[PDB]
């Protein structure tokens, strides 16, 4: 089962939204890729070692979205991000139900769109948001609001 990509979609989060079509392990996608370990550092935003070429089309010939595409899941060079907190703008949420890479960048803070601050945690019960491969519903996984109706909670 093939997935296109949401506009602005971090990589991390597609990652995680392709193995949940196909009920994959981060595991299983690396080792359909031939570069097994590597799929889940990328999951957790963990690029010490950037990535490469080769391993960027290992993964673009199973998830059949070109490398260039998938270089777009990423910060472009020279852009500081940030593994954690990870953040969400809930109203942009709404909009996409997609983690944007936007929102790891060092430099952002607000929104854009919605002139909101994003979170960095859940509005309502304060749970941090777990890495964007994990997003599995749209809701908070302690207390179970919408990332749709943190919207509401943005200042
Ligand atoms: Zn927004
Ligand atoms: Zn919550």
């Amino acid at each position: 089962f093939l997935i296109k990509p949401y506009e602005g979609e971090s990589l991390s989060h597609f990652l995680g939204r392709f193995r949940r079509a196909n009920h994959l392990s981060a595991s299983g996608l690396g080792t359909l890729a031939g570069i097994g370990a590597i799929v889940a550092r990328w999951e957790r935003f963990h690029f010490n070692p950037r990535p490469s070429q080769q391993e960027l089309e290992a993964i673009a010939s199973v998830v059949e979205v070109d490398a260039q595409r998938l270089a777009q899941m990423l910060p472009p060079a020279g852009v500081g991000m940030q593994h954690e907190p990870i953040r969400l703008c809930g109203a942009c949420y709404a909009e996409s139900p997609c983690h944007r890479i936007e929102w790891q960048y060092k430099s952002v803070w607000k929104c854009d769109r919605h002139q909101l601050k994003i979170l960095a945690k859940c509005p309502n019960c304060q749970a941090p948001f777990k890495m964007p491969a994990l997003w599995e519903d749209g809701c908070c996984h302690r207390c179970r609001m919408p990332f749709a109706e943190m919207a509401k909670l943005q200042k």
